Formats: C-alpha cells, sequence, structure tokens
C-alpha cells in the first residue's frame, strides 16, 4: 500500500505515487522528476490528473505516450492553484525538470517535499526565503558523514583536461561516456566540447534528449556515430568485454577507448581526491570512475536543514530498514540541538 510519507496530508494530493493503482482518495498525482523508481506504474492507459514540470511533462508524452488531457505541466517559481491548494514548483538541482514542492495547506501550515534534490546555497535566496515552512520531505541518499564528494563543476574540470589531453597525444582515440537515465549530461556535452565534436548516441537516447529544452542542443548531438568521437553508451556495456566488442563495431577508425562510468559514491571517496583519481586499464581501453553527483552530500544536506529550520522532517529514502531510520532521527537530532530550532 502506499505509504504515509508519499501522502501530503489535508489534501488529497501525492508525490511519485503511481506503483500502487488508484490510491483511495487522491485527486492529483505529482511526479517530481522522471527517473524510473520515481514514475513507476505511469503509462498511456493512466486517467488521473499528473502534475509536473514542462520538461518532465515533454517526457511523459514522448516516451511514455501519456494522454496529453491528462498531464499538467506547471511553471516554475510561480504561485499556482490546483484543486483548491496554492502550490510552487521549484529547480530541485538534481536532472534536467527536476522539482521540489512547496505546499500551502487551507490550515495555514506549509510543506516542503524536496524529491530527489542537490542542496545548494543559491536555494536560499528562493521563494523558500519568504516564509515558515514546518514539515520537510526529505531525500536523505547520503545522510551520513562519510558521504563527502566534490563539487559538480570540481568533477567536470579533471574530465574535460584528461579527455582533451588524451585525444592530443593520439588522435585515434574514441571517448566514451555511460548513461541509463536523464541527469548528468554535463559530463559527456563538456567533453564533446573542448574536443570540437558533437556526441552521438541511439536514437532512442537523442528522442530523450531532444525533450529536455537545452539551448543549442540540435548543435551538440547526433545519430549519427561515425562522424562524432564522444559516444554514449548503456552503462551496462562500459567495461573491457563491451567496449572492445564496441572498438570492433567503429570498423578500425579509432585504436584506443577512454571512458567515463559517471558514478554516485564510492567508498575511494574516503581516501582519495579529485586531482589522485586512476583508471583501470586493460591494454589500449582505459575507465575512469567519476563522482558526479546529483543528491545532497551530507554536508551540503545539513546545511541546508540548518539553514530551513523545520519542525517536523520526514525522510524519503533509506527508510526500509530501523537502524538506517534510527541512524538518520540521531543526526537530526544532532542539527536541531546545534542550530537552536
Ligand atoms: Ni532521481
Amino acid at each position: 500500500t502506499c505509504p504515509f510519507y508519499k501522502k501530503i496530508p489535508g489534501t488529497g494530493f501525492t508525490v511519485d505515487a503511481f506503483q500502487y493503482g488508484v490510491v483511495e482518495g487522491c485527486t492529483a498525482y505529482f511526479l517530481t522528476h522522471f527517473h524510473s523508481d520515481h514514475y513507476a506504474g505511469l503509462s498511456k492507459h493512466f486517467t488521473f490528473p499528473v502534475y509536473c514540470s514542462e520538461i518532465t511533462g515533454n517526457l511523459l508524452k514522448n516516451k511514455l505516450h501519456v494522454q496529453e488531457q491528462y498531464i499538467h505541466p506547471l511553471p516554475l517559481d510561480t504561485e499556482c492553484i490546483v484543486n483548491g491548494v496554492k502550490v510552487v514548483l521549484l529547480d530541485a538541482n538534481h536532472c534536467p525538470g527536476a522539482v521540489m514542492i512547496l505546499f500551502y495547506l487551507p490550515n495555514g501550515t506549509v510543506i516542503l517535499h524536496t524529491g530527489d534534490f542537490r542542496a545548494d546555497p543559491s536555494m536560499e535566496r528562493s521563494l523558500l526565503a519568504d516564509q515558515k515552512v514546518h514539515m520537510l520531505y526529505l531525500d536523505t541518499t547520503y545522510c551520513s558523514p562519510e558521504y563527502t564528494f566534490p563539487s559538480q563543476q570540481e568533477v567536470i574540470r579533471f574530465a574535460i583536461n584528461t579527455a582533451f589531453e588524451a585525444v592530443t597525444l593520439n588522435p585515434h582515440a574514441l571517448v566514451v561516456c555511460g548513461t541509463y537515465s536523464i541527469g548528468k549530461e554535463k559530463v559527456f556535452l563538456a567533453i564533446a566540447d573542448v574536443l570540437g565534436s558533437k556526441v552521438g548516441m541511439s536514437q532512442e537516447k537523442y528522442k530523450t534528449l531532444q525533450c529536455l529544452n537545452i539551448p543549442e542542443i540540435n548543435s551538440l548531438i547526433t545519430t549519427d556515430m561515425c562522424s562524432s568521437l564522444v559516444h554514449l553508451l548503456p552503462m551496462m556495456q562500459i567495461n573491457f568485454k563491451g567496449l572492445q566488442s564496441h572498438l570492433k563495431k567503429c570498423g578500425g577508425k579509432y585504436n584506443q577507448i577512454l571512458a567515463f562510468r559517471p558514478t554516485g559514491w564510492t567508498h575511494s571517496n574516503k581516501f582519495t581526491r579529485i586531482a589522485d583519481v586512476i583508471p583501470q586499464t586493460k591494454g589500449n581501453i582505459s575507465i575512469y570512475g567519476i563522482p558526479y553527483s546529483e543528491h545532497s552530500s551530507y554536508l551540503e544536506m545539513k546545511r541546508f536543514v540548518q539553514w530551513l529550520k523545520p519542525q517536523k522532517i520526514i525522510p524519503t529514502v533509506n527508510v526500509g530498514t530501523w537502524k538506517s531510520r534510527s541512524t538518520m532521527e540521531k543526526y537530526f537530532r544532532e542539527w536541531k540541538l546545534e542550530a537552536g530550532y
């Protein structure tokens, strides 16, 4: 059954609650972003209103074939009414189209649901600064202090210099980048840009990217593999066996593959700096795993919650075990005591 942390009290709303059939008493289903765990259950046969951003909107229409009449896109940073309730969608700094939602309840309670987010100081100067938030439905993906990672800027600098260097030394080297969902486009686009190439991908993935309202996107991507030296593949295929195979496919146009696996966190973040990262090499094929996160680090999360000073916090990630739940509650109590709310 639909769990409690997907329900918004004193409304008939749910958030990311599409895999439970008809939820008893839901008049409107919100979708925070186009990732499968979140949209799981949607299809062309869904006949209740869905509320979402314009971009998530384009992907439901064209990737899932949901009927236009049921998609309700809303602009960001704008006070809107949905079944008698004031709401606002805010940028989540997760993947394209990803939003946080503010609900203003009839009784005067204010509720922020973060969806998936990477907390940032820029959020402290949004519509959030203008009033008090009583309840916080929080992406707690990395709520533990071991979870440090570099900024997105630093990681992009690394990958750019790595790729430029390798291709200037050996002009017959191919760059390959792994992907399995939206998000993390900056990796492959920034590499393509330093290298004077467009990115080449499958038809399904080109379609996916054509939905994202990216500026000058027609100039940055293609379905013509051959005319491009930055290729996207299924993340599954990023390994020595799957790369060697793909190397054959290019027909002696390239002798070396340099490839990037944008991970979330990996235990090597507990020891090594971004400057000191190294690849796995098997002959003419190297694989870098780079820690490009679209979720808050522990410290970014902590700062945002201590700035927001909510009265109650409800987790949406790592909720399935008592050990996780108990650990999170401990950190929430530390933050509240250190900051005095
Ligand atoms: Ni997500």
